[PDB]
């Protein structure tokens, strides 16, 4: 069992905040079935500062780890293999061991 992978998505807020900002990528994913769509109408105007993209990412892992694996394939479906590798490179092993 790799618990570090769960921390990768939680610590990937600074990477997604600059790369993927609360948009179709984050919305089309949550509405995909991971979390109820009712949360979308809330996040739209619930947050006010950077916390907006901070609660949207935590919500992904806050539900289950299965949604985290889908987001990796959802980005590779178009052309995000660059950033997608960043997450898939820390989920399994770190670097040395």
């Amino acid at each position: 069992m790799d618990a570090k992978a769960r921390n990768c998505l939680l610590q990937h807020r600074e990477a997604l905040e600059k790369d993927i900002k609360t948009s179709y990528i984050m919305d089309h994913m949550i509405s995909d079935g991971f979390l109820t769509i009712s949360e979308e109408e809330k996040v739209r105007n619930e947050p006010t500062q950077q916390q907006r993209a901070a609660m949207l990412i935590k919500m992904i892992l806050k539900k289950d780890n299965d949604s985290y694996v889908s987001f990796y394939n959802a980005l590779l479906h178009e052309g995000y293999k660059d950033l997608a590798a960043l997450l898939h490179d820390g989920i399994p092993v770190v670097s040395s061991s």
